[PDB]
């Protein structure tokens, strides 16, 4: 017979609970696809986004030292559709993101380094499309650096 449910409290968010951490199962680069496929879940739970952004901000700190530009992009692809979908006034990622996003990026900047370019580069396209202000990606932008560039 017939068999089906109406999905379950804060549904949205599971789902992106999935995408987000699923990025584990595909190592750096991550397929072009994926990184859309999390986006979806993201954007869909952005009711609940309170929980996502977190997350987002958490498996960074999980995931591996491999893992910390994925995540990054994660936020971006994030953010860059919200703040359109929805509008930027609208948006709730980025002004959210925002908050810790140094706490966040810290997390990704400990890459081995030659990593970093890949989190450098979303900080230049960010103020380019003006996703974030220069008053926060400017520090972003050196987080990067670490106390200037390794001159040896």
């Amino acid at each position: 017979g017939s068999s089906g449910s109406s999905g379950d409290n804060m549904e949205a968010v599971k789902t992106f609970n999935s995408e987000l951490y699923s990025l584990n199962d595909y190592k750096p680069p991550i397929s072009k696809a994926k990184m859309t496929q999390i986006t979806k879940a993201a954007i869909k739970a952005i009711k609940f986004y309170k929980h996502v952004v977190q997350s987002v901000e958490k498996f960074i700190q999980k995931c591996k030292p491999e893992y910390k530009v994925p995540g990054l992009y994660v936020i971006d692809s994030i953010v860059r559709q919200s703040r359109h979908q929805f509008g930027q006034e609208k948006d709730v990622f980025a002004p959210r993101f925002s908050n810790n996003i140094i706490s966040t990026f810290q997390n990704l900047y400990r890459c081995p380094g030659d990593d970093k370019s890949k989190i450098v580069r979303v900080l230049n396209l960010w103020q380019k499309n003006n996703v974030f202000k220069s008053e926060i990606i400017q520090p972003l932008l050196d987080m990067a650096a670490g106390s200037g560039p390794s001159s040896g």
